[PDB]
């Protein structure tokens, strides 16, 4: 689905607020995805053994992968659907080492979505909701058909 640059400006402007502290976003979203999902921090070799939201806090390799995760996210954005370029080393480590479903894209998503709501009401509202999830829906399925091309079903 294409975005109109009126939905792309709605998910810059929140994406703006997420850059005045990304590190402490990523954590909330890590600890979201942790909680709403536990399946997922199976995935991740260095951060399964967590047991606690008080040890994801405290964690400063999970804080430093947060920051990788929305950074890598916000250069997608910024790209408002031109993003050909940065899927393609995204897929193919999420497709082939980490072997990460869309499902579970779907579940990182969904806890983007609700930090941003919690965090972020003034830039937030449902009609900025409506955008980040246009945006995050057109992600994945352009990572999805990324997965296909190398192999993976995702
Ligand atoms: C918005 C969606 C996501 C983005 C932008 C993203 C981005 C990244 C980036 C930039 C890296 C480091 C480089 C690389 O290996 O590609 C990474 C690593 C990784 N990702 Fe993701 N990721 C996303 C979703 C997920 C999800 C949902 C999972 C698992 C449920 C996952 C599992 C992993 C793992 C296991 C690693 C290796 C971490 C480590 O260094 O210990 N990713 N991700
Ligand atoms: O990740």
């Amino acid at each position: 689905m294409v975005l109109s640059e009126g939905e792309w400006q709605l998910v810059l402007h929140v994406w703006a607020k997420v850059e005045a502290d990304v590190a402490g976003h990523g954590q909330d979203i890590y600890i979201r995805l942790f909680k709403s999902h536990p399946e997922t921090l199976e995935k991740f070799d260095r951060f399964k053994h967590l047991k606690t939201e008080a040890e994801m806090k405290a964690s400063e390799d999970l804080k430093k992968q947060g920051v990788r995760v929305l950074t890598a996210l916000g250069a997608i954005l910024k790209k408002k659907g031109h993003h050909e370029a940065e899927l393609k080393p995204l897929a193919q480590s999420h497709a082939t080492k980490h072997k990460i479903p869309i499902k579970y894209l779907e579940f990182i998503s969904e806890a983007i979505i609700h930090v941003l709501h919690s965090r972020h009401p003034g830039n937030f509202g449902a009609d900025a909701q409506g955008a980040m999830n246009k945006a995050l829906e057109l992600f994945r399925k352009d990572i999805a058909a990324k997965y296909k091309e190398l192999g993976y079903q995702g």
